[PDB]
């Protein structure tokens, strides 16, 4: 009998963050049970979780966006996958966005809006292999850890795409020395064909100089890639899955690039089961592009993925609000384009949803109280972080304030609107503000609310259960433990 942390294998499934699992499991697990599926259940390595040892520090040792969920690795893992034991439900337990950064802030700008183009030192490099190698030790150490997304993509170099023709060769012919010809003869003047959901053969093929410009530009990711992979493979006693965060560039996923970074993967002893491509999803807002070039793309991007054994995962699953999904439309280009054999990522929306709950209680309420001291002390604070120039500060955030307060001041937006940007993009803030004795004030006070009012509970459950059943349904999830028995069989 089969229940608990499962490695699913590349199969089709959502993968769901749960920034306070005290508050979010029920809701999550009765929409699992009740349309029989089996679900990821994770937290970001990068920016949402963090080891215990930088939950537990003190305020101010750590940077506000580092475990800004307030919820440590063990916490999350143990919760997930003994709710789960104990709800009789197959899941799997993810580490999401392994991430490769100089802080977890530099990684929060990136999916902010925020120009940074920060450049990272050789001590910067090893310092966070080092705090991911830590991160992988408390997940390996509580036994439940089926699953890892891999996040390289700071490393990636885009000035190989600029160099001149006889820097590339010789930079080229240096890194790569005999095994360069090995290198060129991998792709270039071979007709690289894949055949997507919708039957239509793409065809790609590669000059040298394409080949060598790919290979400049992944080197260093490929290498990190590489390591991380290595040290889980030599802490772990168990089988698991990798997933390739390939989505938090600056400009869409070209076929080539995918090509050839699952091949340079494979050729290096790694298979993905997902790999996670930039097709023009933006955090907080549903999809704002062409839906026929979107299956275009997808249907693209996933034959090729089909080929190397592996899925697509879609990141910046959620929407505008926690009730649009992505948009009217969306779900359905994605299904066209995969056959439904996709894995679909959301897990802020959970705590937008929180919020907007909240804040829809009528002034007078204790509900309404704490949301406004959420939103009032979340303005301050990034007020503050733009006063002090601290980590968080940038150009963006600060005209996100300057248009929340012009808003209100014409009568546009409302006082404490939880759809203010700055608000959107910064609640996440609220969860690791702590109060003189250093204690997460705004959390404990949700959590106890939870715990301790019965009738909040159950909205907030109803909720929660009723956004992931929306997932489940339009992406037609329902069933797919059928697909993850066929894989487990497998062992
Ligand atoms: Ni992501």
């Amino acid at each position: 009998d089969v229940f608990g942390p499962w490695y699913l294998g590349p199969i089709a499934h959502p993968a769901i963050g749960i920034r306070i699992p005290e508050i979010i499991l029920t809701g999550i697990l009765r929409a699992y049970k009740k349309r029989n599926v089996a679900g990821g259940l994770m937290l970001s390595f990068g920016r949402e979780t963090a080891p215990e040892w930088v939950i537990n520090a003190p305020p101010g040792k750590y940077e506000i966006t580092r475990g800004h969920t307030g919820t440590s690795i063990r916490k999350y893992m143990t919760m997930a996958a003994e709710a789960a034991v104990k709800e009789g439900l197959v899941v799997e337990i993810e580490a999401d966005h392994l991430t490769v950064a100089p802080s977890a802030a530099e990684a929060v700008k990136r999916i902010s809006g925020v120009r940074t183009e920060y450049r990272m030192s050789e001590k910067e490099l090893g310092e966070s292999l080092n705090y991911i190698k830590a991160e992988i030790d408390e997940a390996v150490s509580t036994g439940y850890v089926n699953f890892y997304t891999i996040d390289t993509c700071f490393l990636i170099d885009y000035s190989a795409e600029e160099m001149s023709p006889g820097e590339l060769e010789s930079k080229f012919s240096t890194i790569f020395g005999d095994g360069a010809g090995d290198l060129l003869k991998r792709y270039v003047g071979r007709q690289f064909v894949y055949i997507g959901e919708r039957g239509i053969p793409y065809c790609f093929t590669f000059t040298n100089e394409e080949v060598m410009r790919l290979a400049l530009k992944y080197r260093e990711s490929l290498k990190a890639t590489k390591t991380i992979c290595d040290y889980i493979k030599s802490k772990m006693s168990k089988p698991y899955g990798i997933e390739i965060a390939f989505d938090e560039t600056p400009s869409l996923t070209k076929c080539k690039d995918m090509i050839f970074y699952l091949r340079e993967l494979w050729e290096i002893g790694i298979k993905p089961d997902f790999i996670a491509p930039n097709i023009g999803f933006e955090k907080r807002k549903d999809y704002m592009g062409d839906l026929k070039v979107l299956e275009e793309r997808v249907d693209k991007l996933a034959a090729i993925a089909r080929a190397f054994g592996a899925l697509l995962s879609i990141h910046s699953g959620s929407g505008s609000s926690p009730y649009s999904g992505k948009g009217i439309g969306t779900y359905e280009a994605l299904l066209r384009a995969t056959g439904g054999k996709i894995k679909y990522k959301i897990s802020g929306v959970y705590i937008e949803l929180l919020f907007e709950l909240l804040a829809s209680y009528p002034k007078g309420s204790k509900e309404r109280g704490l949301y406004e001291q959420i939103f009032d002390d979340v303005y301050q604070f990034l007020k503050k972080e733009v006063e002090e120039e601290g980590v968080l500060a940038s150009p963006e955030l600060e005209l996100q304030l300057k248009r929340y307060e012009e808003d209100v001041k014409n009568g546009v937006r409302e006082e404490r609107d939880p759809r203010a940007d700055f608000f959107r993009y910064y609640s996440f803030v609220a969860l690791n503000l702590r109060d003189s004795s250093g204690k997460r004030y705004l959390r404990e006070a949700i959590v106890e609310l939870y715990e301790e009012d019965r009738k909040f509970k159950e909205r907030y459950d109803k909720e929660v259960e009723a956004l992931t059943l929306r997932l489940i349904d339009g992406l037609k999830f329902e069933n797919n433990i059928i697909n993850a028995l066929a894989w487990i069989r497998q062992f």
